[PDB]
């Protein structure tokens, strides 16, 4: 993993405001699964976590997230898994570039084709 700091003033890119993590772009604070200092953080829907605003990041633990078509999953430090993962005895790949799962289609990981089903489930073989 590896995260650049946005350390340019101004409302741009990860930023820390009142101990709380946002999300900037065209200026403006996003919501989204964007990369931060220690993993992807969860940029929430307002009251998604202790009345939180829109696009504070949140405490989401050990919960997958569908999220404009795109599906994660977050450990118990509130950040997007990435890599190959069990949960509920199925597998998942998440992308490390996004953290969004592969779903539904053939994905070639290190070598071999794996089919990956909507829910992104990694088909058994």
């Amino acid at each position: 993993y590896y995260f650049e700091p946005n350390t340019a003033i101004g409302a741009n890119g990860y930023k820390i405001i009142d101990n709380k993590n946002f999300y900037f772009r065209n200026g403006l604070p996003q919501i989204g699964v964007f990369k931060g200092p220690n993993g992807f953080e969860y940029f929430a829907p307002a009251n998604t976590d202790a009345n939180n605003i829109e696009g504070q990041a949140i405490r989401y633990q050990n919960r997958f997230l569908h999220l404009l078509g795109n599906i994660y999953y977050f450990g118990n430090n509130s950040k997007a898994v990435t890599g190959w993962q069990t949960i509920n005895g199925n597998m998942y790949y998440f992308m490390p570039d996004t953290a969004m799962a592969a779903a539904g289609g053939l994905f070639e990981i290190d070598g071999v084709i794996y089919f990956f089903g909507v829910d992104g489930v990694k088909a058994p073989g």
